[PDB]
């Protein structure tokens, strides 16, 4: 058994990037010693993924084991510039560790680009508040179901032409439909109400599913993004 | 193989103002028993875009209901959606996705471009990105594998282009697995940086499908452009 733990020393960025450190931690928590390999990557707004290694000529260096005996543990400190051009939005810091045995440990954090980091996102003055409702992280292999809530507040002085649209993005290439394409016309001051939920048939496979949740402007053709972990076990 | 599922789409090439896409979905039961699934097609686009093909005039409350085909039998039926003016210009997959009742997974996919050329390199502005599987190897056993790829940026432009370019690997368990580092070139006019770079698959590794995603930028425009790959290991 391992244990992961990041921490960064900053989580809000204006909109010209920044720099990040980040704290690694490893723990071997077992009296066996453990061979794992290890890194650090970031997932972003409008599909970026990148490895928070970066270098000055060619990347040619391979993906390197570690080992920890009897309690014993890793500290390594690592940082990463996200630059002006990347997406304004959320963004998910993962330290991921693999022990030899095929365990997946994974220790995240958050920060944001451009925005504040407890304000709901937003389209102008188009609030999007889409929320695991009961914090259920997990289903069991013979099935389970998970409800969201969604709730789109208009705090324009106009009305909001939107679209908003749901799905669970899953192992073997699976794009489960969550929620149709909607389309409403939301008048000043009003909010787009709703609860949706999802059932994890016994029949899918186990792993893990992003819960992704869309909404457009679609007269200013901006995009929101909301992304959710289920998994299924 | 119990269940084929086959996908076809009307047109493959929208105009950056976007359009209407129909398709045919076929699923035939291959087996002398009655099958069981449930089925749904579904979008893939730049720019970390999914979209479910269905679209609804109210509320969306229906859940994903099951099917059955007894033996021999097939289904055959047509869907059609809306590809929105605001949806980024690139590469799309539509997906008919069947998951029958003991967990089996059958796909069809066809692929559909949007203010770009159907059969030509992605690009940025005169900077071609060819980024392929280097001997076309889609999988690897779950003891380990080494798959390389080779990367070609060719610079069509009158000027110099800066470009940073980096790869990553996202796989089962939320996995981001480094392919390639962050790296920062410059590219002078009429010249094309050349690299072969692999992943080693560890026997470690969880099995399923892992997407090789190679993303380019134009650090002087801003512009990003992608290329994904599927390597599934077993």
């Amino acid at each position: 058994v391992i244990e992961a733990n990041l921490s960064l020393n900053q989580n809000q960025l204006a909109s010209n990037g920044g720099y990040i450190s980040s704290q690694l931690g490893i723990r071997n928590e077992s009296c066996e010693t453990v061979k794992f390999k290890y890194w650090l990557s970031i997932k972003g707004p409008e599909g970026i993924y990148f490895p928070a290694k970066a270098v000055v000529g060619v990347d040619t260096a391979q993906q390197e084991s570690d080992a920890l005996t009897d309690g014993r543990m890793l500290n390594v400190t690592r940082g990463f510039w996200v630059p002006e051009y990347m997406a304004d939005g959320k963004y998910t810091v993962s330290l991921q560790v693999v022990a030899e045995n095929g365990k997946v440990f994974k220790a995240n954090q958050e920060f944001v680009k451009g925005v504040d980091l407890n304000s709901l996102p937003e389209l102008n003055g188009l609030t999007i508040d889409i929320k695991n409702q009961f914090g259920i992280n997990s289903v069991e292999s013979t099935g389970g179901f998970v409800p969201f809530t969604v709730d789109l507040n208009n705090g324009r002085e106009g009305e909001a032409n939107v679209e908003f649209w749901m799905t669970a993005v899953g192992p073997d290439g699976l794009i489960i439909p969550v929620n149709a394409r909607e389309k409403w016309v939301i008048a000043s001051g009003d909010t787009y109400s709703k609860v949706r939920g999802i059932n994890f048939d016994k029949s899918y496979p186990a792993g893990e599913y992003t819960i992704n949740a869309q909404v457009v402007d679609i007269v200013s053709g901006e995009r929101v993004e909301q992304s959710m972990t289920v998994v299924k076990k």
